[PDB]
């Protein structure tokens, strides 16, 4: 449709548009949950909501939703294909992410903190994805390395005591790092660092399925680096740290998708 693409507002306005339209909850990963428990409060906050939603002219006066906004909104929260976007931004603050696709619609959700937008998208479009899944990440150019893994438990027992203030070059011997590549591993565990959890989920025949281990990615001092899983037969399973570049990350979550029943989005 000839206009814009996008519709940005605030958590209580979508909250408010997903009950009006009878949308149902959002997704727990986006976060938006109703601001009170009393029914008049309720009703009141709808009201007032709804007005400047009318006059936002997201709505009608008649207090009809703009069907293009029907429609994302409905596919956020109704969505049968879905990947769930955690960005960690350093200490305290993050950026919640959805790609929902029902029904061959793909809209995306963005929500940081008070504000949330909600946008469709081609995927037709090549690495049209990949902009999105770094959205939230410093803009790092990916790293020089050759490919190395860590038994992905060890890797979190890792991550957990380096948090809880525990000497690097322990770890480093604890996960059996030489120390030739000491300097690079350090920085996938480097205190400033940013990185996001990618999660490929879909519902089908009365079950939600999503997948138990996900893809990273991470930017560090040192660059951009993408981790990703494969399972092994003796039940473990490995995390495989590459560089982070669009076609690695492409590749990394389009397998994501492609291990769950329905498949990939292609």
């Amino acid at each position: 449709h000839m206009g814009p693409n996008a519709v940005e507002l605030t958590t209580d306005q979508a909250w408010c548009l997903a009950d009006v339209l009878g949308a149902g909850s959002y997704p727990w990963v986006l976060a938006i949950t109703p601001p009170y428990s009393d029914h008049s409060q309720r009703s009141a906050f709808l009201a007032a909501q709804s007005a400047e939603l009318t006059r936002m002219g997201v709505v009608n006066s008649a207090g009809a939703v703009d069907p293009r906004v029907a429609q994302w909104i409905t596919t956020v929260c109704r969505a049968t294909q879905w990947l769930d976007l955690r960005f960690v931004s350093g200490p305290g603050d993050l950026l919640r992410g959805m790609v929902a696709r029902r029904s061959e619609e793909t809209v995306v959700a963005l929500r940081n903190a008070q504000l949330v937008t909600f946008t469709a998208m081609d995927i037709g479009h090549q690495h049209a994805l990949v902009p999105v899944l770094t959205a939230g990440l410093s803009g790092r150019k990916p790293a020089r390395f050759d490919d190395f893994a860590l038994p992905a438990a060890a890797g979190a027992r890792a991550d957990e005591q380096i948090r809880n203030g525990a000497p690097l070059a322990e770890v480093l011997e604890f996960l059996g790092v030489p120390p030739s590549a000491r300097p690079l591993v350090e920085s996938v565990f480097d205190g400033r660092r940013t990185y996001v959890e990618i999660v490929a989920g879909e519902h089908r025949d009365g079950h939600r399925v999503t997948t138990e281990v996900g893809v990273s990615i991470i930017d560090t001092p040192h660059g951009r680096i993408l981790v990703h899983p494969t399972k092994a037969f003796d039940g473990e399973w490995i995390s495989t740290f590459t560089p982070g570049s669009a076609d690695a990350i492409a590749m990394a979550v389009e397998r994501l998708t492609a291990s769950l029943p329905s498949g990939s989005w292609f």
